[PDB]
């Protein structure tokens, strides 16, 4: 299958709705605390600063608006966006377990969680297309890390590098 030991359902699905994860964002803020590679094409090259809240729950599509923060090489300052995010199924998942992003003119770029609680994920950036691989860390308050997350984050990303994101920095 080409996939990594935790993307197995009957095991771990329980911690991996990502439909769940999509509406939280509606209630509360999300900040990307760490990562642990530094360029993405939705973030931008050396992003940092990445956070996120998300409007027009559509049950039917599991998609909601989502306005991003973040900061990259592009521009010195805080920069904004809106784009589409689709809960979908990758793995071979029966419930669906990764975020679809898709941009107004139709680019699309697909990530998995792969473990969440009520207030955190730890989400999976495949890096296909040659875009580079590696893990995300993400949670309501960038000042308390939960953590669950944050060992399974270390886990996952065992022989990689990490650095700060979304630090108390950003909103000086």
């Amino acid at each position: 299958a080409n996939q990594p030991d935790w993307a197995d359902e009957a095991a771990n699905g329980a911690h991996q709705d990502a439909w769940k994860s999509l509406k939280a964002r509606v209630e509360n803020v999300y900040y990307m605390v760490k990562a642990t590679y530094k360029n993405d094409p939705v973030w931008g090259n050396d992003f940092t600063c990445v956070g996120v809240m998300a409007n027009d729950v559509n049950e039917d599509e599991k998609s909601i608006q989502a306005e991003f923060l973040f900061m990259n090489n592009a521009d010195t300052n805080m920069q904004f966006a809106t784009e589409k995010v689709t809960a979908v199924k990758m793995y071979g998942y029966n419930r669906e377990n990764a975020f679809r992003y898709e941009t107004e003119d139709g680019q699309v770029f697909t990530d998995v969680i792969a473990y969440s609680d009520d207030n955190c994920d730890v989400i999976y950036v495949p890096g296909t297309d040659g875009n580079e691989e590696g893990y995300e860390l993400w949670t309501t308050d960038y000042d308390n890390i939960p953590a669950n997350c944050l060992n399974k984050f270390n886990e996952y990303a065992v022989g990689r590098e990490t650095r700060d994101v979304f630090t108390s920095a950003c909103l000086e």
